[PDB]
């Protein structure tokens, strides 16, 4: 009964600013963090930053050069993301997500529905294959490779078209609450794999890996799993 309800679509002109809200319910707000991740074709999933409200500590991706401000109101269980001097390339779907930890360097167990915002050195994560066709009942294995050692600080997500990502695996091999047991994660260091035993019809989706070893938090390009 954890919910993250985001505000509506934002239609913007370049140079302007946008403030997005994320209303949380069903849990103790101060016990967790709220992060922001945007998604657009071409850049894929990109981390903006996060806030740990109880500590009032915020971390942002350096790329944004201070243009992003993340705040939180514990009185109303609401987090905000403000993005200044808007560019054409900031056009994306912006998600808020719960970081079930005490740090902004984490994985996200619950995601909001997303907010469309229209305008007008790091650890590289490489996923393979990019697309995969398979049949119901098959064993499928997906790879993720980090440009440097990340120990076991890797998470896997499932994303259905136009929906919020869903956490499947964290700590490289731990199964997320409510994720099907046919999903398993393996790896340590630089090479990781997600395996689905007995592919079900509900498993056709896009799969992403994410490191949370250090900042900036980075994601793979995704593996689209298709039928036949």
């Amino acid at each position: 009964q954890v919910q993250l309800v985001q505000s509506g679509t934002e239609v913007k002109s370049p140079g302007s600013s946008v403030k997005v809200s994320c209303k949380a319910s069903g849990y103790t707000f101060t016990s967790y963090g709220i992060s922001w991740v945007r998604q657009a074709p071409g850049q894929g999933l990109e981390w903006m930053g996060g806030i740990i409200p109880i500590f009032g500590t915020a971390n942002y991706a350096q790329k944004f050069q201070g243009r992003v401000t993340i705040t939180a109101d514990e009185s109303t269980s609401t987090a905000y993301m403000e993005l200044s001097s808007l560019r054409s390339e900031d056009t994306a779907v912006y998600y808020c997500a719960r970081a079930p930890g005490y740090s902004n360097a984490y994985y996200f167990d619950y995601w909001g529905q997303g907010t469309l915002v229209t305008v007008s050195s790091d650890i590289q994560m490489t996923q393979s294959p990019s697309t995969l066709s398979a049949s119901i009942g098959d064993r499928v294995t997906i790879t993720c490779r980090a440009s440097e050692g990340i120990y076991h600080w890797l998470a896997w997500y499932q994303q259905k078209p136009g929906k919020a990502p869903k956490l499947l695996i964290y700590k490289a091999s731990s199964l997320a609450s409510g994720a099907p047991s046919r999903f398993s994660g393996s790896g340590s260091g630089t090479d990781f794999t997600l395996t689905i035993s007995s592919l079900q019809p509900d498993d056709f989706a896009t799969y992403y890996c994410q490191q949370y070893s250090n900042y900036p938090l980075t994601f793979g390009g995704g593996t689209k799993l298709e039928i036949k």
